[PDB]
């Protein structure tokens, strides 16, 4: 109950916190790499706006 | 015929060359100051294009 129960119950919990927050970061970065890429060549205000999001 | 005829005939001729070329420069600069001023605030490719003409 000290070691193995605690580990199963609440010993993976901050690894799983960090991992879901971390893949959330890459979800948003995957989306903003797309966003960064949808910039027309003529544009400059869209370029700095897209690039700030990236 | 040496001095006063020559001066009347062809003695003002390079002053008048320089002056009409010079007011021509300011005609085009008056027009390009207008041109420089017709730039929408959103724009950056129009800004550098207008500004190069100025």
């Amino acid at each position: 109950q000290q070691q193995i129960q605690t580990l199963v119950k609440e010993g993976l919990r901050g690894f799983r916190e960090a991992r879901r927050d971390f893949w959330r970061g890459a979800e948003s970065l995957e989306a903003a790499l797309t966003h960064n890429a949808e910039v027309p060549r003529r544009r400059a205000q869209e370029a700095e706006e897209a690039g700030a999001a990236l």
